[PDB]
């Protein structure tokens, strides 16, 4: 299983992670869909970035193959603590961070609580500001296992559905039913789900204080997180750029891979 | 005067233009401010693009050093005819087009009337859709000569005013008072100026038919053309990408030169 990488104790949690490349460190933070893992989200991103940077992609506690501590208390602050624990564990003093949706919200929160540890940020279809729960997100977080449910979820993420094959739906369905996966997932964002969007968000006041050069990326047709959310982040973050891909859903790193990789690498190269 | 380049008869008008580089042709269309010329707008853009493309930057009839025909009838269609006349004159069968504001509106109009002659487009703080005249635009089009008026206009275009020096204001003021310049300029967009924004615009219906890969660029703080205008173009053009620079005014090619040049060259390189 290529989704399983190396293991390291971080913030007291046995964490699964990938580490490829050398030089300036870049932390990639995955999303929060069912069966999600750092590898699943960034497999097409790591190879490109690792040619110029040291890429670290860990499975956040409660997701992927990282340990799911009994009676663990999941929260924005706990996840931020996990990220910092991972950086501490790897002696990563300061790094750029790329966050996908859920991970984007965590990226913002980490930059606010540990400004000295974060350099540049890339927020992709990111959480971080309050927006009304969409039908797509409620369907994603409300997922129950079945190949048809997974095919439909994948369709929600994609603009070009031809990319959603029976095989992909089957593989992700299988990933979603691994021991303990659906159990922790279903209890992670229970109804009413608007509560979690609000909890993962940072205040406009706090976001305005961010000094980090930031690159906001979004897919015009994103059905999970509305484009309006990134437009708002773009009005709040001072040193920011916004790049919106037309004919692209939530999966920007997957549907516009080459354009995404080029933009991100050049963005970091500026430093 | 480096703003004066070569001369060629196009659509019956003696046209001043610059031609640098080899390979795939790219036409750069300047804006409509006082004293504007292809060189003034694109001097920092041509050198970068000319390393990979043949860059053509002409002075549109009624602007720069191109002839200003007596009793000439200026209009969106006449300007489109000038662009096509320039391409015909240079045996440019198909080319990418980069349009700045006014020029962006012309780029869209040319792509609609001569789809076969236009490949990829880059619309920067472009006209093309209807928007309520801004105080900045009315001040620009309502310019009367003086170094103080020019300094203020330059400030309207810029985010970082430290870039507006007495010397630059002096040089552009001098450019604006060249024989016949202010005369044709003041009669070009007379009050009420909303009429000209509407005339230069293309209908939502027509814009939706554009098949061209398009790159829309805008400065968050643009005081002349509102960001909302580009957001709208981005909702209308199918194969489009939107890139918004924070801490950037109307002068994107001038204030974010390297980022702008890289994005444009890579955009064209995809073809």
């Amino acid at each position: 299983n290529l989704e399983i990488g190396k293991s390291i104790l971080a913030a007291g949690v046995l964490t699964n992670y990938h580490d490829v490349g050398e030089g300036q460190p870049v932390i990639l933070i995955h999303g929060s869909g069912p069966g999600v893992s750092a590898y699943a989200n960034w497999r097409l991103t790591i190879p490109a970035l690792s040619k110029f940077y040291r890429v670290i992609a860990p499975d956040m506690v409660g997701f992927g193959f990282t340990d799911r501590p009994e009676n663990y208390n999941y929260s924005k602050d706990s996840w931020v603590d996990h990220i910092i624990g991972i950086m501490d564990a790897l002696e990563i003093e300061k790094a750029h961070i790329v966050g996908n949706a859920f991970g984007g919200g965590l990226a913002i929160a980490t930059a606010l609580r540990y400004s000295e540890r974060v350099d540049r940020m890339v927020l992709m279809g990111a959480a971080g500001t309050r927006f009304d729960v969409t039908e797509g997100l409620n369907a994603v977080w409300g997922y129950t296992p079945s190949i048809e449910n997974m095919r439909n979820l994948l369709d929600i993420f994609a603009y070009d559905r031809s990319l959603v094959t029976d095989e992909l739906a089957r593989l992700r369905y299988e990933a979603s039913i691994q021991p303990g996966f659906q159990e922790s997932f279903s209890s992670m964002f229970p109804e009413p789900r608007q509560r979690w969007i609000d909890a993962l968000a940072s205040s406009d006041e706090d976001i305005k204080t961010l000094p980090n050069e930031t690159l906001i990326i979004h897919g015009r047709e994103d059905q999970v997180v509305p484009l309006s959310s990134s437009l708002r982040l773009g009005e709040l973050i001072d040193r920011a750029q916004l790049h919106v891909f037309g004919r692209c859903g939530h999966w920007t790193q997957i549907e516009q891979t080459d354009r995404f990789n080029r933009l991100v690498v050049e963005f970091f190269n500026e430093a």
